[PDB]
DNA sequence: GGGCGGCCGCCCT
DNA sequence: GGGCGGCCGCCCT
């Protein structure tokens, strides 16, 4: 049970736990509205607030014994733990706390390859979630490795085999930070794999590159419309190895606008000119607020 | 705005077809306008199911032109379109071509009908093509607790206004609902409040669409009809033996119920008239009213149940 | 931060 | 010498 004006942890929508306190309690929209430590107030899943620890049985059996995390110090049966202890032990939710973070989730040491072995296990069950028709959102709200709630427009990678979205802090096989709704890319799971992810960047046109980068510069500063060459341009060129160009990659830095204002020119459906609205004819945006969808997907 | 009173438009009814009409009044904060058609009916239709009419690209209103973004000329209302500016693009394919090319609301017009769109032909290629790419965005749509209905009245291929119990098919996938005019996959016309088919439209399969015809029991088939008929006639109570079986006999191939299709005319009746009997939570006899026994009405005037596949 | 009242100034046959 | 492409920037749907 909650109570209003409880401190917890609580897992937001990019998989990361953050402090916070209870101060309303709703009995089965199955949430707490929560205060964070910037005064951010949101609506959290109980799934998603953190306060045997599986079985709350003193018994430790054998083979089925007790076993103690080394940093948290709470007790788990061989046989509750998710997944199964067998044979300095971490527990999942301790693993995941000091492996996952923004940008991707440690990729050595001994907390990371507990990670990558606990991960290709799901604390959930993948025939209990509700897809909607483009199996972006489901109404559990259970994404990922951990479980947690998220935005797949967000920084999430889709695996092409599960379908299921997962964190960007959650995975290991990130060489650059992910960008928002960059879905140009061949992922598989660890689940799937039984191992460490697969990740290969899929060839990117002038116009995918385009409208990536304005979406992104949309999500970060909350606008619609970017000096094509100020703005665009100069947030392109920054992140130009973040990008992965493919082939076009080798591109001079001094012809990569021309071909970048060609696609903003010629796809008329999908950006809009500052003219339409008697602004700056070099002032572009997007339509729709939405990531760019590759080849193979919809 | 675009409009003005005594202008000639054609304006898209609720079966997504297009209609011969004259604009009465203009309603600016409704974004609609009162449209008298050539049957002299009167009603107000939305400023997006109105089309004015019956080098410069129509969609941009730019007149530059080069490979491999070109203008392309409808060959049936003469409009240009760039290749980038079309809903969807146009392939650099059609330019290579003797054949005509037809653009979208061209397509439309001449392959969306009553009963069912065309099912062959070049133009009706053409519908199976283009109608892959809706020309709105799903999640701009409002809809209500059962699915029914959206505030921006969109819906189908075409994104006009419709009724989901008047002739048209949901989709099992999007849950979005098609008019029967825009659909390729019917074999006969629809019944009123008919959900007793399995659909994929073709915006999710990315090609044909899919349509499997559900299995109809007897109370299936007196309800559905008694819908029908109570629609049509706008009336609850109807003569079992007179009005309803007259209707199911003469809708009997229409109605194409599977298993049950064999029955012999003259045997339709006993189960029909069973059926209404039996079902009591469904169907109600005009006794309960101090009226004739064999009137039978619906106590809810809905649609019935179609079974899970 | 973008919708629109406002008008600069190029350049028109 | 005036019509319109172009967009500044005021100020709050
Ligand atoms: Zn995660
Ligand atoms: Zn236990
Ligand atoms: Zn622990
Ligand atoms: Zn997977
Ligand atoms: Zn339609
Ligand atoms: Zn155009
Ligand atoms: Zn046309
Ligand atoms: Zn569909």
């Amino acid at each position: 049970k909650f109570e209003e004006g409880q401190d917890v942890l609580a897992r937001w929508s990019d998989g990361l736990f953050y402090l916070g306190t209870i101060k309303k309690i709703n009995i089965l929209k199955q949430s707490c509205f929560i205060i964070f430590e910037d005064s951010s107030k949101s609506w959290v899943l109980w799934k998603d607030i953190q306060t045997c620890t599986i079985c709350q049985e003193e018994y430790s059996e054998a083979p089925n014994e007790m076993v103690i995390c080394d940093k948290c110090g709470q007790g788990y049966h061989q046989l509750c733990h998710t997944p199964h202890i067998d044979c300095k032990w971490l527990c999942r939710q301790c693993v995941f706390a000091t492996t996952t973070k923004r940008g991707g989730a440690l990729k050595k040491g001994p907390n990371a390859k507990a990670l990558q072995v606990m991960k290709q296990t799901l604390p959930y069950s993948v025939a209990d979630l509700e897809w909607d028709a483009g199996h972006k959102t489901n109404v559990q709200q259970c994404y990922c490795y951990c479980g947690g709630p998220g935005d797949w427009y967000l920084k999430m990678l889709q695996c092409c085999k599960c379908k299921q979205w997962f964190h960007e802090a959650c995975v290991q096989c990130l060489q650059k930070p992910m960008l928002f709704g960059d879905r140009f890319y061949t992922f598989i799971c660890s689940v799937c794999s039984s191992g460490p992810e697969y990740l290969k960047r899929l060839p990117l046109q002038w116009v995918d590159i385009a409208h990536l980068c304005l979406y992104n510069l949309s999500v970060i500063h909350k606008k619609k419309y970017f000096d094509s060459e100020l703005e665009l341009m100069t947030y392109i060129n920054e992140n130009w190895d973040r990008l992965h160009p493919g082939e076009l990659a080798d591109t001079p830095k001094s012809e990569r606008y021309e071909h970048v204002l060609e696609a903003l020119n010629d796809y008329k459906t999908m950006f809009m000119s500052g003219k339409e609205i008697k602004k700056k004819k070099h002032l572009f945006g997007l339509r729709i607020r939405v990531p760019p969808v590759p080849p193979n997907v919809a």
